[PDB]
């Protein structure tokens, strides 16, 4: 049976879900921990050294462990799930990593991922092209009535405001724009800025996410004579018992959260 790494949570969840146990799917940066942060262990070592298959989100997500990733089993591949995902920069400059926080980008994490355990498994390409078509539907079932009644909102209060800079290919997927306090889970100019846009374009709501402090978002709020909105799942999934244990359940939660505070 065949092991298929993926780099964090999010990448293993839609994997589980395109292979369905055809083959072990394992994960690096498991749920709590972000990639941001994550120091890869012994025991991690072995998570690499039996994976026939290496996916990661790439848009430099992995950039801080991408060296443990050596001496891999032969053949061992690493793909990059976000091929064909135009990056968005943090400032030319580095890529802003939050792809999967899309729901375009959602089916294409999903198609590279299916490419990807077809050219490692061919004999079971049925099964994962079958697969791989219920989960979109599935993601396409949940998302898109959020994705219609937030295409609702005055174009004036178009607008994401967080804390981390997450949702900026979500804002290009549904048309929005985004201000944030800081690229990727710190700097006083960015707060500055932050706080005089909302101010110009009388911005309501500022949140804040799971795995980063609400201090930075509700200061923002005060000054700004905003409402702090509360913490979005973006960067890991929940533990099981949390509201985000799969990645449909992120992205349903946060961007129900999302479009209840724009209404
Ligand atoms: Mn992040």
């Amino acid at each position: 049976k065949k092991v298929v790494l993926s780099s964090f949570s999010i990448i293993g969840d839609i994997t589980q879900n395109i292979a369905k146990d055809l083959v072990t799917v394992t994960t690096l940066v498991e749920a709590g921990n972000d990639s941001h942060s994550y120091q890869v262990t012994s025991a991690d070592a072995i998570k690499i050294q039996n994976a026939d298959l290496i996916l990661c989100n790439g848009l430099h997500l992995e950039e801080t462990f991408m060296k443990y990733f050596t001496n891999l089993k032969k053949g061992t591949k690493i793909i990059t799930v976000t091929d064909g995902i135009n990056p968005i920069g943090v400032s030319d400059s580095e890529p802003n990593p939050h792809a999967w926080m899309s729901l375009t980008n959602a089916m294409i994490y999903i198609e590279n991922i299916r490419k990807a355990l077809t050219a490692l498994d061919p004999s079971n390409a049925k099964k994962y092209e079958l697969n791989a078509r219920e989960y979109s539907e599935k993601i396409r079932n949940s998302i898109l009535p959020l994705k219609t009644r937030i295409e609702k909102v005055d174009p004036e209060k178009r607008w994401f405001v967080t804390s981390e800079g997450c949702l900026v290919y979500l804002a290009e997927d549904f048309g929005f724009k985004s201000l944030y306090l800081w690229p990727i889970n710190r700097s006083p100019s960015m707060m500055r800025h932050a706080i005089n846009q909302m101010r110009s374009h009388k911005i309501k709501f500022i949140f804040s996410e799971s795995t980063n402090s609400d201090q930075p978002a509700k200061q923002v709020a005060y000054e700004t004579n905003a409402s702090y909105g509360g913490v979005l799942y973006v960067d890991s999934l929940s533990k099981p018992d949390g509201p985000a244990p799969t990645y449909l359940d992120l992205l349903r939660f946060s961007l129900t959260k999302i479009v209840d505070t724009l209404f």
